């Protein structure tokens, strides 16, 4: 009935047998128990000529309180594809350790569309996030040590942008002063902690093509500035070698499985606002060699995660999407029309009509702006009536797109058969003219404007004076030709979370612009950003427990 | 040939095949690749009424700038016992991650007496220290959250004794102020970081009998005090279940091997000054059920590690040592006699006899105070003369103990055959009257006095006023009947590191006394303690590197 019940009651295959389904020898894998394995990244060099699998991006409409979660569809579509005899696998992100102790934690997907072992994935898993945190904190220690030991690079300690990290929900570490207790114990400065997944190490980890590229990106990281305002890099500190060493094992993608034994890579986990919201390039590229179909996803709605998957990841990974699945629900669209959280169980075509343009804007963006075959996945809910479901299908058909019902949550891979059938159809029959919505040689401001106008539907962008200054400085430093990562709210196409549906007559306000040199993109900031979540009054930690066997209870 | 070259060239068995030597099937072990495995701690409870293996404690004379073992002897002796057809295994500590990036990694042992894989052990290994850190930092976050959300327990944030941690040599975190940035972001307070291995979680982890005992020790931890001076525990914050959950897999002992395939547990790693300097109780007790002989060790010289192994660990684990090996070198003895670091290669029987009393005191302690069969191990060195060796043997025999030559560094197991014979002999023939040198009934000050008097050969102890008040306070809080852990210099029997040989007519100055309630012992402080070491001018990290293939270089 519950997710954990279904997970712990399911009969699961040994990971070797899962690895066999994607043509991996037992010399290619390293066991972490019977149900987890790391796959060596060096084998990707052997498949240099094999040609990529069909790539299916699961995205969604702007998230709402009604549902939803697109991962059940990602898992389900992978399960359904294998039930139709296709050699398919999936690539997901790994979840952060911190929130599990705040707000319980949950399944990668849910119902009969999950990945397992759930307990391991929601704790240490294979240790990647620890390795990522250790790299981040080595760099922090080496920055301060260099200053402490003489400061030949002339780093202004007040201008260190690099932050420490920990994978806990600890608001107490948001703003600190460290290096206190006299000259024997450091150099006093203002500092702060991000949760590990927010570190630039994570974005670099997830965007590296190979171990060589990983080290190059690490060296490229800008940790701060000199007294005269010159960037100082991790390479100047000779830190990249040691950081790569700490990430040697972690960089190997993790093989797990769905409930129905579909191979699954769970690897990496950056944010979808201040970063790109996708799982590792190494895992995606490796999955594209070892299978015939690959279903992956990007965080939040298609205005953020998909936009960044297509305009950042695809171009850095040199991969091309063959299909997009835009997940949605009737309830969510009624919410976009004006219906209150409590009143969503009642039929309302007029609200559905008013809030449906949110989906249509997304469907329009993928088909018309990006030029990719698209299908809409409607997750079934008891409340839904035929009239409601028909209007969605009707409006999607006006854009030349099918809206298929999905019951992957209740019925697993069977519930995704019709979706899977349609996905295969649009791959074979649908026209694909994919290209990123902007060219790399465009100016940073123009790129931010392009995404704002083309994807969000804005009249334009209002840059603050500080933003304009920062852009000029970044272009002066030689970063004009990198992609753009806009940090804004997920709940609306605009930068105002209240404006639901398909807002018009609006502009985006960019307050600041900051480079992530390792990641290789510029972050454009709109509102306030949370990089370190806190715990609630009654943390879920209080009800987590162990004893005989262990047997960890209270996680879910 | 360097240590890393020996380890890299050695032909090593599959851990399955190592495990079978101590009666373990694949269903008992949990792989971490081909060469590492975790063994379930619950396995111990079905060997309930099996008789314990022969327990051998490897210890040493006081450390010197020269060298002396100690681990090489522990590893080589295990190898030697197996060569004699005995079912022997070893238990060692895991090294901290931080120091590796400052002053390079080191072999678990040395020469031809190593434990492998060396690289993995000097990095993340099986992830235990990350888990231990996560538990520590979860508790920190829960303390601050509780205060932040209302502080029903009435914790005075200025009297929080619990510290955050990280496994990096970062002096910048020794003294901090956190909780800044206004009321949305915490409560301002003074704070600090320990290196992870100094966390009390490490001591609790290492002293827990089982999961039930682990959870009870965790809940028992005092994290600070209320505004009216009452202790506040992790139990009251309801964090023990969550911390236990983080430590579930970590608490399972790690199985690895020596170069000659001798089974080896590597588990836990606390300091030998502010803690007891032994590997985990769970690994030792579990080794005692799976083998016929178990060789283990404690940090620093017998005045520290052995004292704490015998007076703290043994009583808590309910184990009895059968033999003790005191490792020593001629050069180290001559250094105790006043010879300089540079002039040790020349023969000097005058200095040898002058510094021999250090060894004689340790031999006297183990044989007369503790009443355990003892053998002295002399690690061979080319410059040692026959007359020097003869003097040491004569003096040892004067106290009814043999000094056996050990060549385990150069010759491996073969070099320790003669030691193993003598170890087997003193077990069967030697009179064993083992008892700790103090009963738990005794008061805290008397317990401290007894150790100084008996083990260090002190005239007594000068307790500072603060120490006297702290001892009384603790006894009133109900901590009178707990063991005592004296933090002092390792280089001398006294608290003055300059005083070599066998000093007489001295007293130990105890400035403070602090409780580790989870660990279940009291810490007596003499001098200054470093719980967070710094990086040097040119960190080893600078020469650590990875190539295109992911091969790590420069770690050693
Ligand atoms: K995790
Ligand atoms: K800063
Ligand atoms: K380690
Ligand atoms: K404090």
């Amino acid at each position: 009935k519950s997710d954990i019940e279904i997970a712990q009651e399911a009969k699961i295959e040994h990971i070797k047998d899962v690895a066999t389904k994607i043509g991996l020898c037992e010399d290619d894998i390293e066991y972490y128990g019977k149900y987890k394995a790391k796959i060596d990244y060096n084998l990707l060099k052997r498949f240099e000529d094999k040609k990529d699998a069909k790539l299916i991006l699961t995205t969604a409409i702007n998230p709402t309180p009604a549902g939803e979660g697109k991962t059940t569809t990602t898992v389900g579509l992978g399960d359904a594809l294998r039930r139709l005899g296709k050699n398919a696998m999936i690539a997901l992100r790994e979840p952060s350790l911190g929130p599990v102790f705040g707000i319980k934690g949950g399944a990668a997907g849910g119902g009969y569309a999950q990945v397992v072992p759930m307990e391991d994935i929601n704790l240490h898993f294979t240790g990647d996030f620890h390795a990522i945190g250790a790299a981040n904190n080595l760099l922090a220690a080496m920055i301060d040590n260099h200053i402490y030991q003489g400061n030949e690079l002339n780093i202004d300690p007040r201008r260190i942008t690099w932050k420490r990290c920990v994978d806990m929900n600890d608001r107490q570490l948001r703003f600190v002063v460290d290096g206190l207790g006299g000259k024997a114990n450091g150099t006093p400065r203002e500092d702060g902690y991000d949760i590990t997944v927010a570190s630039e190490i994570m974005a670099v980890f997830c965007l590296a093509n190979d171990m060589e590229d990983l080290k190059n990106r690490l060296a490229r990281i800008i940790i701060g500035y000199t007294y005269d305002g010159k960037p100082v890099t991790a390479g100047q500190l000779k830190a990249q070698g040691a950081m790569a060493a700490l990430l040697k094992d972690a960089f190997k993608p993790n093989l797990v499985q769905t409930l129905e034994g579909t191979p699954a890579f769970v690897h990496g986990g950056p944010f979808a606002n201040i970063a790109h919201g996708c799982n590792s390039i190494i895992a995606t590229k490796m999955a594209l060699k070892l299978a015939d179909y690959v279903v992956t996803e990007a965080g939040f709605g298609a205005d953020l995660g998909a936009e960044k998957f297509l305009d950042i990841k695809c171009r850095m990974a040199d991969i091309r999407p063959d299909a997009v699945v835009i997940v949605a629900t009737i309830r969510a669209l009624k919410y976009n029309g004006g219906v209150k959280k409590e009143d969503l169980n009642q039929e309302n075509l007029d609200a559905l009509k008013k809030g449906l343009p949110n989906l249509l804007k997304h469907v329009e963006n993928i088909t018309e702006k990006y030029g990719i075959p698209t299908v809409v996945a409607i997750n079934q809910f008891p409340t839904d009536t035929e009239r409601e479901l028909a209007l969605v299908q009707e409006e999607c058909n006006r854009l030349g797109v099918n809206a298929v019902l999905s019951e992957v949550w209740a019925k697993g891979g069977e519930g995704g058969l019709e979706l899977a059938k349609e996905v295969v159809r649009i791959i074979e029959e649908g026209k694909n003219n994919f290209k990123p919505i902007y060219d790399l040689d465009m100016g940073i401001a123009d790129k931010i404007t392009t995404i704002a106008k083309e994807i969000y539907g804005a009249d334009g962008v209002e840059f603050a004076p500080a933003a304009l200054k920062e852009i000029n400085t970044l272009e002066e430093l030689g970063f004009k030709n990198v992609p753009v990562c806009i940090a804004k709210t997920q709940y609306s196409l605009t930068d105002d979370p209240k404006l639901l549906g398909r807002p018009t007559g609006f502009k985006i306000n960019v307050r600041n612009v900051k480079i992530s040199a390792g990641a290789g993109f510029v972050v454009a900031l709109t509102g306030a950003i949370m990089t370190m979540p806190g715990l609630p009054k009654r943390p879920a930690a209080e009800k987590i427990d162990v004893d005989v066997n262990g047997k960890i209870a209270g996680l879910f």
